């Protein structure tokens, strides 16, 4: 395969669906993306991750640069290598969850100087650091380094970050470029912000259209806007990125959420949510999501979701995985997160089937009508 | 399968290998017995745990009585259903873990009478309450209820736990035996007890052969009396024991101690080891255990264990592995169990063949000046 080829098969009003071709696999587009954290994708082996449908999974490069290091990672061999997932892998930044985890954050327009919240160390992330730390990760599809903008923003501040993010996507894409290596076999993505200011929007999308990227990811969202907000954003939003490129929605991933993301034109999701439901005890089923640890399954012999396919439902009961998150077993927190990315991957393959048969609109209102 | 039927194919000294036959499966011994605490062996799927060579599990009866409840596991239909394992399940009284992990312990002749370390509440276990949960359970060896006797102990105190323990085992045959289900389809094991004391084990023996069980169990070992002691004592216990009837020894895990114990006529085992192993970072290998936590394996490329061949040493590094502990992630949990269990079935299966063989006696040597 190609470094880096997306087409898009079939379209339905903004939404779209085709697939990415990079060298270690192809990405069926719209996408979910498994989030591993510390080089795992939390309480499933990566074969298992494959299984539920995943063609890729997103790698946290602020845990990764702390705990195991990338440098280590590089000399090990690489992520792929070093957690065994042989496709492609996104790996984000790292400065999101330096602005929101680590601690004595101080911020310059060369980049960010910060303590682990860990051993209490110091890094000095940067636009040529981070894509540095990724290249030794051996990362799939880099991200560029921004400034994310915090909820609610003002105009003048919400400029000052997005107008800091455009210059460091310039630097992001030279440093990537400059890396014969990884402008080679990776792909980069530019990431739009703006807030919720259609003016800066359009500025973000310009120049970062004028820069050149192979994919654009739209930041600064699901920080605490609410669904409506954010859908009004992303109405002006998508639109004014390159239409033959893959939109990527940075941190949204309820259900509802990437259903109406994807009929705004939006290819692309990861988040938390997946594995953090099968934490707490929900599970997410097309009759709405489902708190396993409630006293109404404890003797309940249905599957976790009446439908699903996922070997979780087809092996035990919602009695057996009540019992097991009730008790703390880590068996609990395997079969919740298994299901659950398991649904993900269903829900992103009935998009896709209904996209490519003209349907979708009519997936969407009945999707809606059940979940909720 | 026939209800019950044990084989010996082989011998070589005090050491047997052979198969008992049972209605869910066929049980290769010496046998190793994964426990299964809450319904579940800790981090990993029943599938998993046969993958690793596990003929039969263990069920902790004191667990499972009072998390999800004998009754409701019962009407949920039985333990095998219920953690999705068809295959044998050896079930222990309950007793033990009364005494060790119980409030508030008030016994007598009628039984023992207990309140819960989870919710405070309070339970009467005795001969026919004990049967009657491991029928609840759905069990396929069933132990007889005894008293197990503290080390050390005094041989009037050893005497008289001894003595209850065989009026016990009278009645817990007896409640076996007027419940045709079970009486027809499981079987039921005897306790020698005894503590160190030679004529008491003698007693013990005899009493248990009068009333007839189907496998005998040596109690009352690996409660703080050292491998010398216990090797000691076992010298002159296993011989007093039918011959043609399995000899199970509990809670006897250490590979060095399970080599010996076999030498010594043991044909079954169980022990938490394993899976607590991989819980503080303990890896077993045939060069002795070690602990994947310590520094000098955070880049080593090589697996677990040179030769192991389960599917942790095949695709995962030690490095990864040290990592996943050091970071807390449950993979760590995950992997290291299923080569410890792993490790632990191919100790057995080495016993088997060597035993088959008639080379066991050397196989007992070259595997001590390995592992030490
Ligand atoms: C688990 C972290 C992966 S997604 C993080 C994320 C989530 C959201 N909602 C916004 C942003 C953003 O604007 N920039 C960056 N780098 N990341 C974002
Ligand atoms: C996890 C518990 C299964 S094995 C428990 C055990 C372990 C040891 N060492 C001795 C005994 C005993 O004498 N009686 C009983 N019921 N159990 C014993
Ligand atoms: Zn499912
Ligand atoms: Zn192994």
């Amino acid at each position: 395969r190609p470094r880096f080829s997306f087409s898009i098969a079939a379209r339905e009003g903004k939404a779209r669906t085709g697939t990415i071709e990079m060298k270690r696999g192809v990405i069926r587009t719209p996408a979910f993306m498994p989030v591993g954290t510390a080089a795992t994708v939390k309480a499933l082996k990566p074969e298992t991750v494959r299984a539920t449908g995943a063609d890729i999974i997103l790698g946290n490069t602020y845990h990764l640069m702390l705990r195991p290091g990338a440098e280590r990672i590089a000399k090990l061999g690489g992520l792929h290598s070093f957690m065994g997932w042989d496709r492609p892998i996104l790996t984000d930044s790292g400065g999101y969850q330096v602005m929101s985890l680590s601690s004595l954050t101080k911020q310059s327009e060369e980049g960010v100087t910060f303590k682990s919240h860990l051993d209490g160390s110091r890094h000095m992330l940067s636009p040529e650091r981070s894509i540095e730390i990724q290249h030794l990760l051996g990362s799939d599809i880099v991200m560029a380094f921004d400034e994310c903008t915090p909820y609610p923003a003002t105009p003048s501040r919400a400029a000052s970050s997005m107008e800091r993010s455009m210059r460091w996507a310039k630097r992001s894409r030279d440093a990537f470029d400059s890396r014969k290596e990884q402008a080679e076999n990776a792909a980069l993505f530019g990431i739009q912000q703006g807030s919720v200011f259609e003016n800066l929007r359009q500025q973000s999308a310009d120049a970062l259209a004028e820069i050149g990227f192979d994919g654009y990811a739209v930041g600064g969202l699901a920080v605490g806007e609410g669904q409506d907000e954010m859908f009004r954003v992303l109405d002006f939003s998508v639109p004014m990125l390159p239409d033959d490129k893959p939109h990527y929605l940075m941190g949204v991933g309820k259900p509802d959420d990437i259903v109406g993301a994807v009929e705004r034109g939006i290819d692309m999701f990861d988040c938390v949510l997946p594995t953090r439901s099968g934490r707490n005890g929900q599970a997410f089923t097309w009759d709405g999501p489902i708190n396993i640890r409630n006293a109404r399954f404890s003797e309940d012999l249905k599957p976790l979701d009446s439908e699903c396919h996922c070997a979780v439902c087809q092996k035990w009961s919602r009695a057996y995985i009540h019992h097991l998150i009730r008790a703390g077993e880590i068996l609990g927190a395997m079969l919740m997160t298994e299901h659950n990315i398991a649904f993900y991957q269903q829900l992103m393959q009935k998009i896709r089937d209904s996209i490519s048969e003209g349907r979708f609109s009519q997936f969407a209102q009945d999707f809606r009508a059940r979940y909720f």
